[PDB]
């Protein structure tokens, strides 16, 4: 057994902070 929920949880921290600049990078056009 283990912390398997903790273990997302965690792992959404970052992908939430990459999905903000995953947008912002995909809106930037060609500069």
């Amino acid at each position: 057994s283990g912390s398997w929920l903790r273990d997302i949880w965690d792992w959404i921290c970052e992908v939430l902070s990459d999905f903000k600049t995953w947008l912002k990078a995909k809106l930037m056009p060609q500069l």
